[PDB]
């Protein structure tokens, strides 16, 4: 038969496997999403899967009723130190169900007004640091920002300091985490996995579980030492029963719950912080702006729940980075039952078919032909924007719980770092999106002066 | 009644050495004053000098008419590093005068108030610390008094932030320094020190000193790029001009002035923290009077310059740890011209005279029978105490001119950590003091319950 979606070069056994031997696949798929068009074939050794780019497609992919979530290998392959996590699980698996019930009040705004002491208390940290430094010296902006993040979640949902403050280092679960992800990400193109002179590798891999376990220990420790504090996520994972089986979470359960959300809750965020603050220094314009904005809105020494959802354009600008480059870049779905997306393209049952969300968000046909500018006016009306065509948190029930949790302590650290600081981009930095899976900048330096507004003590 | 001076046993062409063998060289030290008594001679390859312990003899070998101050080998060595700075010129020489008429108006009250402000930064860096701590977290107690002293001594006299507090591991410079001291206290004890296998230990020692230079620059250039601001001991020293010479420092004075001040201004003090916790909670009594007097006076989320000038019990604590353990143990001096000491030690013109200062603070002929307790009140009525009893920052012209610095970043600390915690010795530590030329405890840890007190803001301009 005559195949209808095109496909890029096959080198033989190694099918398209070649065409991803870079550090930076994501990117590598995008230039041939900007070859081939909207939607194309993909096959590896022993997988075949279809990337979609265009808004006309994944409006029919993210209907729930012909399309699920399915765990593409790169979940799979975290499932060896993530466990039955709440993200690595199918949607129709016992434990997804129960763990959802269990953990989604943990995200109530409720829970929100309760952690936005705790983000103050990291942001706060973060303004001191930045305020105490001396002249001549620069800001790793992605390393501070994953500081303050990996802080923030773990105080907020574990109520354990990580102190990453107190480090002139990152802290040692923020290196094996990557290492973890690297191996991953390196695991996938592997022509013979299991061979033997991969063990070396695998063998670290199991040093950096070490250190997860630990972690996980710790915590758990912790909590026994002070008791049930916030209604964080340990609260509900420990204390909490599923509203219609009745049962609460098992102890392997917990401890994949723990390290998921730990993971989850800090890299990508990281990743926003770092290029909304990219996006900032690089349009002077919108910089002023949001800075005006900052400046008007929090008044106060500390900033609270409301200011923080009064930040109007703060959360423009966030959306606008979110777009141009979403921090998790892709998810996978499959077909509950034949069917035929777009009219043009017919899909058998089970076939897999994964989002290129930055091609999703440059589809020119919904967004214009100023795909590739920072302009977040776009921004203003939100009913404006077609529908399914900015899905950078996933789609349905499978989207990111933590997407509230996510914008408001994202919103609360901008506003509060244009409101006590001008920022220079010292270098000219030319931009290089380092992928561990998920994307950030690496190498981002800038330099702040302080605007000299008092942070008092609340 | 001319009498033989004392002297412990000597071994050949090594003479007193082989008794030194220690880590604790002042210790052993403090050990032969007890067996021999207040005075006793002490010969080292190539040095011969009289070591004295009681009020009696100090209180003329403090007579500025017939002793002068002198630089034991000790200094002689660590000027290797710091140059002609103010403690390592003699007190006849133009340096000495020059840089004390510069640098002491750096000192005075006013400056102090000045200094306040930048101090309680820093101890509010500290507080917040050990308030983030996780539950059963221990404090290293000595480690993060360094920072804090470090922190201070270089936000108040050079403008420049070290944040000891943002590294999980010492800071450099400190690493550097405590590796030159331990080098210069064991050379002093060293039977060949041209022997070939200490050859590696001096090649360090260079390295350790281009750290130093390093961060000196560092601080000029940081000054450079933001100026004249907080009229620190840097003003003065860049900017400073002799009352009686005209003359401003030169550079390469500068830098040993600057150099000389980062050590001094920090180990010390770091000691006497160290000191003055561990005394305050191996004696809990104390240690209530001294918290109830403290949640008295501090009544602010930070506390004033007034505030720390009415915390009488807490200046009273870190006199008597001062007392029992100063942190600079000893002073040398020289005999101007032929004297009889005591009226019963002849001394020619130009011999060595040195002062144990805790044997001095352990006499028990002006202290009392309880010299070993940690007993703070014996400091309510200070004309109480005899004269030239009390010697912890020197004597005469070549004294501490940081002293009240000292005293009141000292006294500030401490009310502020009494103020916001609660202590535990959940180890039961036994002391250990370990010495790099200055005693400082070592494996000092305890865990701090905190009391749950709001602290305030600071602008940091
Ligand atoms: C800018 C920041 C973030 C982005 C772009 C992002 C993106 C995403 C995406 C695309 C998914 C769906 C994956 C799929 O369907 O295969 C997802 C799910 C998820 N996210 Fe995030 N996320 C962010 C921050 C967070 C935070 C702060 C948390 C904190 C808890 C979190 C926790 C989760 C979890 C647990 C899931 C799986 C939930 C489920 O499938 O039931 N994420 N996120
Ligand atoms: C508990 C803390 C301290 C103690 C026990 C202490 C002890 C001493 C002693 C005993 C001397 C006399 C040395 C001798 O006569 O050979 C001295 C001198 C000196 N100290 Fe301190 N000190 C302390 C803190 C400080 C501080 C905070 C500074 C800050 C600058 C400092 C700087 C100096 C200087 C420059 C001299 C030499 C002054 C001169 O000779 O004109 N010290 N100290």
């Amino acid at each position: 038969t005559i195949k209808e979606m095109p496909q890029p070069k096959t080198f033989g056994e190694l099918k398209n496997l070649p065409l991803l031997n870079t550090d930076k696949p994501v990117q590598a798929l995008m230039k041939i999403a900007d070859e081939l068009g909207e939607i194309f074939k993909f096959e590896m050794p022993g997988r075949v899967t279809r990337y979609l780019s265009s808004q006309r497609l994944i409006k029919e992919a993210c209907d729930e009723s012909r399309f699920d979530k399915n765990l593409h290998q790169a979940l799979k392959e975290i499932r060896d130190f993530c466990g039955d996590g709440l993200a690595l699980v199918w949607t129709h698996e016992k434990n997804w169900k129960k763990a959802h019930n269990i953990l989604l009040p943990s995200f109530s705004q409720q829970a929100m007004k309760g952690y936005h002491a705790m983000m103050v208390d990291i942001a706060v940290q973060l303004v001191q640091k930045w305020e105490r430094l001396n002249a001549d010296e620069h800001i790793e902006v992605a390393e501070d920002m994953t500081r303050l993040t990996l802080d923030t979640i773990g105080l907020c949902g574990f109520n354990y300091r990580f102190n990453s403050f107190y480090r002139d280092q990152p802290h040692p679960f923020v290196i094996s985490m990557v290492r973890a992800l690297d191996e991953v990400m390196n695991k996938l193109q592997r022509a013979n996995p299991d061979d033997p002179a991969y063990d070396e590798n695998k063998r670290q891999f199991q040093e950096d579980i070490k250190v997860f376990n630990d972690l996980v220990d710790k915590i758990i420790a912790d909590r026994k030492a002070r008791g049930e504090q916030s209604d964080c996520l340990l609260t509900q994972m420990l204390n909490g029963k599923d509203p219609e089986t009745g049962e609460p979470l098992d102890d392997g359960n917990i401890r994949d719950q723990i390290i998921t959300f730990l993971i989850a809750g800090h890299e990508t965020l990281s990743g926003l912080l770092s290029f909304a603050l990219y996006f900032l220094v690089k349009n002077p314009h919108v910089l002023q702006k949001v800075a005006e904005e900052a400046a008007r809105v929090l008044v106060d020494p500390v900033p609270s729940y409301k200011q923080v959802k009064q930040l109007k354009y703060v959360d423009m600008v966030l959306n606008e980075a979110l777009r141009l480059w979403p921090m998790s870049p892709a998810f996978s779905l499959y077909a509950k039952e034949d069917t035929v997306l777009g009219g043009e393209y017919p899909l058998e049952k089970g076939d897999e078919v994964m989002v290129l969300i930055p091609q999703l968000h440059r589809d020119k046909t919904v967004w214009g032909d100023d795909v590739e500018e920072f302009r977040p006016e776009r921004f203003e009306n939100p009913s404006a924007i077609p529908q399914h065509a900015f899905k950078p948190f996933g789609n349905g029930q499978r989207a990111c719980i933590g997407q509230q949790f996510a914008l408001h302590e994202a919103t609360l650290v901008l506003g509060m770092m244009l409101k006590h600081f001008d920022f220079e981009d010292h270098t000219n930095y030319e931009l290089d999106i380092k992928e561990h899976l998920t994307l950030k900048p690496e190498g981002f330096v800038v330099k702040a002066k302080s605007k000299k507004i008092p942070l008092g003590g609340i």
